């Protein structure tokens, strides 16, 4: 799906 | 903080 990453 | 908004 859609794709949020916080590093 | 940091946004993504799939509408």
């Amino acid at each position: 799906g859609n794709n949020q990453q916080n590093y």
